[PDB]
């Protein structure tokens, strides 16, 4: 029955009226009642009516603490992209950074030139991203979307333990230019995450189908051994790169998107995706759940390096939304097999 709904695991786009981007959690559900888990990555575009802010005029003095300086060294469409912090900066000076001559978007005919482009200097003319930057640009009350309150059950973390896990459970703002990257990879904990690309140019995005996510995995461990090795979960750091020929090359399943200003992307769990932006543009994103993620959660293969430090405590997510499991969870008793393809319960409403 879920199987039936995108069989391809294609990336779809959705178009909601205002009445249905109202509830945040609802049309997650909706959305994933039409399969568009099944693809790790989707695409919302939202009314026109709607807006988070009326203008992002008031900005150019806010500051970027830590500017990342990325460092990409490979060949043959494998990449490990090093990180060199840069001293703060405000957008001011970080736009007049990103569209100097050194570093704008060079000039193109379709898409498919950009990437290309993209892929064939990414190891060139180091660019600077503005990047974990804590903060939101949505307007106080605005009520639909707001990264900053989307009322999910992840709420249940800062509820039950006063805890804030920075970017995952509190808003984060990307400031982008030209041939600036985010490695392969799925969230922390496995959770999904919304994307808002604010202003500027676009941002594109590749992902692999969360039921053929382990493949990815396999194939970045046959080329990455040595941190392999070290590292049950290496890509969690962040730093792997692997073009689209690569891919394809070994029969890793994906698709590709790009994203305008204006429009939401939404990961889903145990979606791996990775892409890079266009030019100067400013995204703002966090984590979130449904009762799906919970299963993830319990699974999720982490860090065991150090490296990234991001860990939820499971225990009230499985005593509150899975009694009959608990004991025998506790208890490291639990083999729950999970189906990518199955929508959450939360869409049995529709
Ligand atoms: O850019 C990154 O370092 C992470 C990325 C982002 O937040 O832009 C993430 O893929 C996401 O959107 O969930
Ligand atoms: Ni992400
Ligand atoms: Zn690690």
């Amino acid at each position: 029955e879920s199987e039936t709904l995108n069989p391809s695991a294609r990336i779809m786009t959705f178009y909601p009226t205002m009445e249905e981007f109202r509830n945040f959690s609802r049309y997650i559900a909706y959305i994933e009642s039409q399969g568009a888990h099944r693809a790790g990555l989707a695409k919302v575009v939202p009314p026109k009516e709607w807006k988070p802010r009326a203008s992002y005029d008031d900005i150019d003095d806010l500051v970027i603490p830590a500017p990342i300086q990325q460092l990409v060294t490979g060949q043959s469409g494998l990449f490990t992209q090093y990180n060199i912090q840069k001293k703060a900066m405000t957008v001011r000076e970080f736009r007049k950074i990103a569209n100097s001559d050194k570093y704008c978007t060079p000039r193109y005919s379709e898409f498919e030139e950009l990437e290309r482009k993209y892929w064939k200097n990414l190891t060139f003319n180091p660019p600077i991203y503005g990047a974990d930057v804590n903060g939101t640009l949505y307007e106080k009350h605005v009520d639909e979307w707001n990264i900053g309150r989307l009322r999910t059950i992840l709420d249940l973390v800062e509820k039950e333990s006063g805890i804030t896990i920075e970017g995952v459970n509190t808003p984060y703002l990307y400031f982008g230019m030209w041939k600036t990257s985010f490695a392969w990879h799925t969230e922390d904990m496995d959770l999904y995450s919304i994307n808002y690309l604010h202003f500027g140019e676009p941002k594109s995005w590749y992902s692999v189908p969360p039921e053929h996510g382990k493949r990815l995995e396999r194939l970045a461990k046959g080329f990455f051994p040595g941190s392999a090795q070290s590292c049950e979960a290496f890509l969690r750091h962040k730093m792997t790169l692997i073009s689209p020929l690569m891919l394809k090359k070994y029969g890793i399943p994906f698709d590709k998107v790009t994203q305008e200003a204006g429009e939401f992307m939404i990961t889903f769990p145990y979606g791996y995706h990775a892409g890079f932006n266009h030019g100067f543009n400013c995204a703002e994103s966090t984590n979130f759940a449904t009762r799906r993620w919970i299963e993830y959660g319990k699974q999720a293969v982490l860090c065991s390096c150090r490296k990234d430090m991001v860990k939820i405590s499971m225990d009230v997510f499985v005593r509150k939304f899975q009694p009959e499991r608990y004991k025998l969870w506790k208890a490291g008793k639990d083999n729950t097999v999970i189906d990518h393809t199955l929508p959450t319960p939360e869409a049995a409403e529709f």
